[PDB]
């Protein structure tokens, strides 16, 4: 039932969630909670919906539901449905005229142009702390923008009714050593690119 | 009095603290503890004890003295002298063979190399969020590092100059806040005057 209403949430972020496979398996609440968390997590970076700045989590309740968390608010109901998911984010959402998002990833601060030169960009994933670009055009009709929280590197390639909920954007990401290397950023954006090419 | 310890505290800083005068004209409480807290934030600077990770305050007690605070936690009495000041900051301190702090000024994480190309640095400067480099030589036997928290900036020129419980002025911190924190042509200028300053006082 409700487990395979997230799986069929999931499918349109093309996130093979597997949910409905893992209750069946007997998993504990836990293990759900974690892998209802994970894929929700996924789900965030391909919707397009641009609330990086927000923690999002999904947690079996009492009631038989999925609740959708947005900074540990309940947000939603997975048996209320895609209407009801949309209506509950589109008032923290931030659109611009491409329907890109004008939230920073990383919250308020200074973001860097989106258009600098790769020899500077370099020295930003080598030396900055956390930072973030605006976005900029790319190839391909794309729009791609990058930030670093943490030992992560998270690099967007993205192109955008108001309930229907599809894959605008696909994030990859490089952890710990390959968060600092500015050729392994170049070879992350062809790979977002090319998934982003295959799921439209 | 105790005003006037606090002010001799300072000058070992080279800061004029003024705060004998201050408390001669009568001002309330939460103005001298601003002061004395603004004048210690300052001498830290001065001294190179390398504990710029920590937040450094100074106030009044309720029985007439005056309480170095640590990260909020009472270090030590004015009235109990610069060795048992030194002895309270002794053991946060981390110095290296040079007797320069081994402590990163933004706490843990990356810093970039202290011989990071100028034109790179400027890049951070421009572009990076906080961001901080590891101690690098200068001339005349002076080292310099470079942070920037939040809106203020930080050019350190350091030059180590003695008994533990000695403070003297052993660095300089220039500071650009605002929009001159992000700045990449004032960093030259910043470390020129970092370093002009503790030629004078050195």
């Amino acid at each position: 039932g409700i487990y395979a209403a997230f799986d069929t949430l999931m499918s349109t972020a093309g996130v093979d969630s597997q949910i409905a496979a893992l209750a069946a398996s007997e998993a504990d609440a836990g293990t759900l909670d974690a892998a209802l968390t994970q894929s929700l997590q996924e789900a965030q970076g391909r919707w397009g919906l641009g609330l990086h700045h927000l923690r999002h989590e999904a947690r079996l309740t009492d009631d038989g539901d999925i609740e959708i968390l947005t900074d540990g608010r309940p947000s939603a109901r997975v048996s209320e449905g895609f209407g009801a998911l949309a209506q509950a984010y589109a008032p923290m959402q931030a659109l611009d005229e491409r329907g890109l998002s004008q939230w920073a990833a990383l919250g308020e601060g200074y973001r860097a142009p989106g258009d600098l030169p790769l020899a500077q960009l370099k020295v930003l994933i080598e030396h900055a702390r956390d930072f973030e670009t605006d976005w900029s055009a790319g190839r391909g009709e794309t729009f791609q923008r990058v930030w670093r929280k943490g030992d992560t590197l998270f690099v967007e390639v993205a192109r955008p009714p108001e309930a229907h909920f599809t894959v605008q954007a696909f994030v990859q990401t490089l952890s710990g050593a390959a968060a600092r290397n500015a050729e392994e950023y170049r070879a992350a954006l062809k790979t977002a690119a090319a998934a982003l090419e295959e799921y439209q």
